[PDB]
């Protein structure tokens, strides 16, 4: 008998105790101060930053920080008390999703307490243990957690690959008139780790050959792509193929909450069904109310998904005019792909932030191989040109001293938060 | 071959889509409208609820009120941008999980985003398949998701019933032997359906004759439980027996978000491992300043929990005089069982809200056998005695008439949302 907290004591502590060390407060849980934007304050220096995800530069938007201090003061965050089917239903959630599902072009929504919760229990309602799924190997963490409540079969597809997935496709088929059941398709619209985008145009083409149901994670697509950033599927033209769209508040929309969409038996059924929404609060009142004001901007100003464009391809071609190794990216995801060791990688951050100052993060060897590094840029509406020159000026000076070995030279820095205390 | 949307279209929408049919907007989604308290309006008139989970009245507390108001306008509700390893770390989490830790009296707390996924994921990185866990038949339905996550094996006890328990942990840690783990037991604090407190203190008794770990579920139990609301494993005096305390903002705390409190270094694991936190935004930051006030008020205000405990003497003293049966209820929680059908209880909670201006949700037959019908009274500390006598009165005019077989005459009311459609 292995005591439960004596394994994870020192024998799990152990391995990954060591990055905990030197990297809490500067490679992990960094701290950024001041007002939402590419230019805040990092350590007491102000710097430019690539790491929000907020696309349209709504977060700091004086009519959407005007909404968020209204709301809040009318109803406070208490908001609705208590689950949406027991007191936590307003005419606001209501009016949200009207909007939301006229946007994007489905018949009904479902706003959301949080995307994580949501994908959990909207693969929980869809399934049943006859059906099969056939899911994309990228498929982000909730969508994972989600397959794992299926007692059922499900089949792993190459990423983006339309052979593996047309392949799996005929497992999933021949699985499923021997158990009686039907077949589930999930990607995502735009991955978030190389950024490339979902065929998705391809996927509802291959609706003709195998008959499936198609489910599409668009937390990254929203407000980003397709017309006005209605997300993915319509830069696809297959919002019609598209039977469950899924899609977050956290990036583009700058807040919390999500919203699934689909027609109205559909979005009823899970309205009565998702355990996430049935045993859990409702979201806020403020952030409904916040959100009703970013629909609302995002509606008015197509101008802010293109000036997020100008900046996405300005930064993107002036990086590989320069031998920049950018991945196989459609979306605005911009990693920047390099190579090194953890020593390299760290000391090559130091540089940027405390002699650049230029915030970013970057993937290293506890999720990718050792020896590979990757810059993590993430260009907003409300980034400048200025902004993409004096980054791609001081992504130059610093691969010059990495080529070259001068941070092979250097030890890995001590930056970690003076407090933080590993046990 | 069984096409999932058709498996749902009519064939699982046609027995739940009834209840939708005559529920929506008055027995499944209610709209209560106004600042949040016993005294809301519903579809056009004033009423007395006893809905919310509110108990210590924080929810409109003017101070509250305040610091939720300050908080949107400094920061807005995108205050933190992405996860919190990512981008939305701050201070402001760090104050609120030290002020949280040292309240409920362990080493560390991590402050989580929502407090469903939460559970799903620290009952994710606790348990390997090696291991094995025991938990109470009655668990919240985010622990029943958590555990499904887990490959290994589960065996349920029958609620709070100590030899049931005993008989598990036998089967159990012969299992842990053979497979070579630990055990591990999860139980509630307050249980929120029948109202009955978790028997910790016996439980962590139990930890003499077998070596496992316990998991806590305190939603109920904090601000009403414990010294000055500490909870229930402070009210049985057993806060070093509990090794890992789960608890959640949306009752008491009257907000959104949640925390899990136990050793530094697990903690700290949890913090770099949990995916529901490493791959979901951060709490937003107008919940962690309110948060931090309405636990300041908690611990200078301990009348808050007592003006509440008054209350349910009251209310539970009052009903048990009159012959309502309550349960077996140790906490707030006061539900009232009675016996009858479904036009039965739906006419009776019409005369209660259109005739008695008395506000309570039912438990009906898809859940509960038919036959029973339980209303869930939920006294709060702003309730007052008038609002206790006055619902008493009510309740024993609404038995005469459902004893006497005035509202079987009467068929299942129409009540529903004009303009719900069920497809
Ligand atoms: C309220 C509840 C939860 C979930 O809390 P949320 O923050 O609303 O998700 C978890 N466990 C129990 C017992 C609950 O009552
Ligand atoms: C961020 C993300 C989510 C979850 O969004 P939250 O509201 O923060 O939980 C789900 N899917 C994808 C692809 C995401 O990037």
């Amino acid at each position: 008998m292995v005591d439960i907290f004596a394994r994870l004591e020192k024998n799990a502590g152990g391995p990954i105790g060591q990055y905990m060390s030197y990297a809490h407060g500067y490679f992990a849980f960094p701290k950024l101060e001041g007002e939402i934007g590419p230019h805040m304050v990092f350590r007491g220096k102000k710097m430019l930053n690539w790491s929000l995800n907020n696309y349209l530069g709504l977060a700091n938007h004086p009519e959407v920080r005007k909404a968020d201090a209204e709301g809040a003061a009318k109803f406070g965050m208490a908001a609705p008390m208590g689950a949406r089917m027991m007191s936590g239903q307003t005419v606001y959630h209501e009016q949200l999703e009207r909007e939301l599902a006229e946007f994007v072009g489905k018949e009904d929504a479902f706003l959301l307490n949080f995307g994580y919760q949501g994908m959990i229990s909207i693969i929980d309602c869809l399934l049943t243990p006859r059906d099969v799924v056939v899911y994309d190997a990228e498929a982000h963490a909730c969508i994972i957690d989600g397959l794992r409540l299926h007692k059922g079969k499900r089949f792993v597809y190459g990423h983006n690959d339309m052979d593996s997935l047309r392949l799996q496709l005929q497992h999933a088929t021949d699985l499923a008139e021997e158990q009686k059941g039907g077949v589930l398709v999930i990607t995502e619209g735009v991955f978030g780790m190389k950024g490339d985008l979902g065929k998705l145009d391809e996927i509802v083409a291959l609706k003709k050959d195998f008959q499936f149901r198609l489910l599409v994670d668009d937390a990254h697509g929203f407000g980003t792509m397709g017309e006005g950033g209605r997300g993915t599927a319509s830069h696809f033209g297959v919002t019609d193929g598209v039977d469950v769209l899924f899609n977050t508040f956290a990036k583009s929309m700058a807040g919390i909450g999500a919203f699934v969409c689909g027609p109205r038996w559909l979005v009823n059924l899970l309205r009565y069904n998702m355990r996430s929404q049935l045993y859990a609060k409702s979201l806020p009142m403020p952030m409904v109310m916040g959100a009703l004001k970013r629909l609302e901007l995002i509606r008015n100003h197509p101008e802010y998904q293109q000036k997020l464009w100008e900046i996405v391809r300005a930064l993107q071609n002036g990086l590989k005019e320069n031998g920049f190794e950018i991945g196989v990216t459609n979306s605005p995801v911009t990693p920047v792909f390099m190579k090194g060791g953890i020593p390299e990688a760290t000391n090559l951050i130091v540089d940027l932030r405390e002699n650049h100052g230029i915030f970013c993060s970057i993937v290293i060897y506890p999720v990718i191989p050792k020896g590979e590094i990757i810059l993590r840029v993430i260009p907003t509406a409300a980034h400048t040109l200025d902004d993409v020159n004096y980054t791609i000026a001081a992504f130059k000076s610093v691969r010059d001293k990495l080529e070259g070995g001068i941070y092979a030279q250097m030890p890995i820095p001590v930056r970690a938060d003076e407090g933080f205390k590993v046990r």
